[PDB]
């Protein structure tokens, strides 16, 4: 899985784009959230994953969505 | 997801859902797949299980059956 020491520098830089402290990030800062930590997904790949966690169609990605995407990045990196 | 699809993993969720938090545990995702005429192999559902619980808190809300149902249909 991922360590303890992942999840806590994750939710640092997702702390960073929650700037209204709700718990949630809108889906076009996902990019940029994964960019901050390293990764480099593509316009498409982005746009899936955006489709994906986005399916209930209300825009948000919260903390533990945020962690799953990275979490099935990093299995494909 | 069609509003159909939608409705019925809606329908699905509620049935285990029952105090009415949001959220269910990630030892009943075989059950509620059941519910929907599906018979995921243990294995499969322990993939859905690392993703969905990479906070390790062992929960998953109705967003993310969703996304799961999504990413289970590609
Ligand atoms: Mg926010
Ligand atoms: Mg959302
Ligand atoms: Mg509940
Ligand atoms: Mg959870
Ligand atoms: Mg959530």
């Amino acid at each position: 899985q991922l360590t303890e020491e992942q999840i806590a520098e994750f939710k640092e830089a997702f702390s960073l784009f929650d700037k209204d402290g709700d718990g949630t990030i809108t889906t076009k800062e996902l990019g940029t959230v994964m960019r901050s930590l390293g990764q480099n997904p593509t316009e498409a790949e982005l746009q899936d994953m955006i489709n994906e966690v986005d399916a209930d169609g209300n825009g948000t990605i919260d903390f533990p969505e945020f962690l799953t995407m990275m979490a099935r990045k990093m299995k494909d990196t």
